[PDB]
């Protein structure tokens, strides 16, 4: 066999009102420095708190796509941390090859407000991805 | 036999944004004044509240190490108290000898903010450690 | 919780007759670039082939030690690949802190010949380590 | 596999009143001359007799520590032999590497008297350690 | 909850013929330096040896009392260690408040001889108390 | 062990209308002359008869208190003997130390009449206490 | 029999930062005006809310003591009401005699802040005690 | 009913070589001061230690007899405490009336040596009697 590995990587961000923040290969410490080894998204856990009403939508991408294939749907944020899980099903699951560029988008989170022109209040979102890794593509001596 | 004792000790702190607060042997009242008796960390219960979004990461140390071997991973804080438990497994569990210096680090908690240059809002973290104690190393008359 | 990860990393080498080759943190691709996150050795699988009689001894280290605490014992190599598993038990298992230096020795393999002054024949050894990872020690913004 | 060995080694001493006698690697015949092979303390059996009231405290050490992590607690000695067993639990159990120096302390026994300035009466303590041994680290030809 | 702790503390003494030795809060290392935290006596284990015939009577006190409420009753001592357990029942069990003075008597042991005017022979008594501790009364910042 | 003893002691009295009669340590024959030995109230049996309507209230004391912690509540007396049992529960049960003064109050019985200024008719009350005794605190020779 | 009664009494307060508020006999309406009748603490339910991070420690007293014998341990307060129960065990349970002074302390609650010199934010604590009552000590006509 | 009480009383002595020591009503603290109340011997527990070989014979008496009706038979004493129980059977059991004189013999212990003219070495014997008590014979007012 080839033993597939299972790694949890976490990143955090402050969301901005009419913007989307991209979580790329380089946003996750382990994926960023592991070298030439393929990976697949198993699940994402998104945790967020806000000082006042705010919404977000976490969207998952297949490799190379210009838009997402899965999403949590808009979620409300309150003053106490709340956790949402995003699990892809067959077809929203394609493996990223070992050489995927560091800037390749894996998950994008949109920041949304309901009042026209309003600013996002202070907030923090923690994203933890669970990734399955294929064996390394090693070079010869 | 030697009867091992089980003691709960608590300490509290206000976290600061780009700083880590160390909980040393002297931070725990009983460990601080018990004399020459070895101890082991059984578990830590961390409870925190914040007036606005804030994160922390509680990290456990083995004796003499310059960095931690276990951690809760970054945690979000909200306006209602929330409890997290940190339990070491084999290898993150070495016993501290009776003479460990009062300034020896046992647990360190990092204060983190998601917005560049932001200050930590008012917050309080209560740390309760459960320690196993070996018999005292008494002196002769 | 903190989710502990399980990663398999592989490295290969040609053994030399009266020398020991060290497998350091940097010898394993994932451990090398993952950043500040603690890890523990779960098991090592050693696979070797040789063009003619040769022996090796794979030795496991606890963090910071100048000599090993576990070993496979001398093993013979033949012309067909053969696999040996090295699993530490309690006490040969201490966790390496997140900041362990890249040059820190984890496993060392000695190359041995039975005839005085003989050279090692062509050989290859593949080492696959299974490591448990603690959550990352992330920096604040 | 590597077959771990189990060896019992014994040493005896006369305790002195305000002194501690160290049982080092060299105090145990087999550990002393076995060469480069790692070992772990499994258990210690301490047997003592005294011509008049006397106390002792047997303390176990992890490798390299300057003070002990386990102890029997003070024990009374009478005119008939009495046996006490000292068994380390996880964390008071680290393996000693093969090259541990002959003068490395494994167990220390303090001699204690209850009357200020009194001398210890004639006494004898027999210490039998049970050690687990790893395979030898052999040199190449 | 409040987690109650369970601690074993030991002290030793040489008994004198027509005198009583008091074991105060300060006689027990942990109770002595733990600060402002209430405690209750769970049990006492008394172990004694003597070079010649001698008796003792171990007496337990409730907080603030000028005489004891429980006792082992007179016990004989011989040349081999002998253990007696003293366990209070309801009413001989009141909790000592956190601020109890260091000189407060918890257990007193009388030394007795049967021959008029005789001196006590060489002897040693080891007292191990098992105490239940309430949470610490911490000060505000 | 220490064998706890169980003793029944009885005393009788004639109640007076606006007065309370105290049953002290010296009111009970055995408690009065037993010496330095602690005791606890297990139960009291109160039996009374009166030539005409009369009431009483039997009240139990903990050691050193200036008022009672338990009571039968007012009881009516008639021309035929009637028995009431007073059993303390946890907390109304503290042990009296061996040296409690002979004049220390254990039980007090108030004599009550319902008509303003009336005198108590001829009456007799028999009080039988059941006491648990600790071992004696003996003096040395 | 004597029927023991069970009464719930409630009091509320605003905590102050480096101060302790005492809940005395007079703080509880029923205990305050019931007259000469003994009582025992069965349990306390403490409920608190705060506009920002704040801590408290609720401490239980036995009658006449100058410091407490039981405590909840420091508790965090958030923006949503939270309930903690304090139940005494044997020995932290002594009955208060009927005549206990109105100013006698039963429960004390310390207000604590984690930042040096900080003031307590707006807060409210509701304390409900459950008390067992003995029969009244009535006077004669 | 009449409730019979059960009391344990203890006395100690040093035995002398060709002499018998009498344990009279006055030798037992409770029996000595209880007043006019009948009693019966239930059992005697004799515990003795000696610095060198010595023998004793404990003999039980019925009221008013000039010699004993029961005995332990000669017993050897060594350097470690040893316990012997003496339990009367029907007929060696007569009750002592309430007014028995303080000097009335209940148990006698003979000190014996085996070498002609030898002296008894240092020794101590603890005697604990278990007595059943009848109700007190109270006087009228």
């Amino acid at each position: 066999a080839a033993a597939t590995s299972l790694v949890y990587d976490t990143c955090y961000v402050t969301l901005t009102e009419r913007a989307t923040t991209s979580f790329q290969r380089q946003s996750f410490p382990t994926l960023k420095g592991m070298g030439d080894r393929a990976f697949q998204v198993v699940a994402f856990t998104i945790q967020g708190v806000s000082a006042a009403p705010l919404m977000y939508n976490a969207r998952l991408y297949n490799p190379g796509d210009t838009d997402s294939v899965h999403a949590t749907g808009v979620q409300l944020m309150g003053t106490v941390p709340r956790t949402v899980r995003l699990t892809p099903r067959v077809g929203q699951n394609n493996w990223f090859f070992g050489n995927t560029e560091e800037a390749e988008t894996i998950l994008a989170i949109d920041g949304l407000v309901s009042t026209k022109g309003a600013n996002a209040p202070s907030n923090t979102v923690i994203v933890t991805g669970c990734f399955r890794l294929a064996p390394s593509e090693l070079q010869s001596s």
